[PDB]
């Protein structure tokens, strides 16, 4: 994944646990070769997996718990690191933002030529609810989606409930989330 993601994980950890813990995690991930992450450069996905793996061990939290926190964090972090306007242009309510998600990543795709974005499809069920379909070339990021969704609730001062109803891991085609909103 592009360095932007790894910088943000690094950032999240450092803001919450200081530079000491970060160097520990960096060490255990097998990444002391790397002085700093470069925002617009492509890294091996393994760099992120090893990062989440390490932070899990060092912090005593499960990976999935961290993916959830990171998901929330990403919504705030992107607006402060170059992407406020793009976010503002993706909608002024959660259901709208979700519809615009593939379009948003297309936009990002222009700056980031090697992007491997997720695909998201909304099937509405009422004015307060929807099925979100999440398809990816990567495994086990569904917990991140959950956090992103809550991050967006926080963004649009909107109450959301998110429940995964289908799991790649059980053998289903793709992850599906049922979502209810204010
Ligand atoms: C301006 C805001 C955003 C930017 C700049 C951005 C950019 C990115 C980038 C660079 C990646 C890594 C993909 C790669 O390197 O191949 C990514 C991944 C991802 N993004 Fe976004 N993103 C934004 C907002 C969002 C939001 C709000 C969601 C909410 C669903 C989202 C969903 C995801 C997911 C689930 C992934 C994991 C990749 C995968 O599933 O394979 N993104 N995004």
């Amino acid at each position: 994944m592009y360095g932007l993601v790894n910088k943000a994980i690094q950032d999240m950890i450092s803001k919450h646990h200081g530079e000491d813990t970060w160097e520990a995690i960096k060490q255990k991930a097998g990444l002391e070769d790397i002085d700093f992450f470069v925002g617009m450069e492509a890294y091996s996905d393994d760099v992120t997996y090893h990062l989440v793996g390490a932070a899990s061990e060092v912090l005593g939290k499960p990976a999935e718990e961290l993916l959830i926190a990171f998901g929330e964090y990403w919504v705030t972090y992107t607006s402060e690191e170059g992407y406020g306007e793009l976010l503002a242009s993706a909608g002024d309510s959660l259901p709208e933002f979700m519809e615009n998600l593939d379009n948003l990543h297309a936009r990002v795709g222009l700056s980031f030529p090697q992007l491997r974005p997720p695909a998201f499809e909304c099937q509405h069920t009422s004015s307060k609810s929807m099925e979100l379909h999440y398809q990816s070339t990567r495994c086990g990021l569904a917990p991140m989606v959950l956090g992103l969704l809550h991050g967006l609730g926080k963004r649009f001062q909107t109450k959301v409930e998110v429940t995964q109803t289908a799991f790649r891991e059980t053998g289903e085609d793709h992850d599906i989330f049922s979502i209810k909103y204010e």
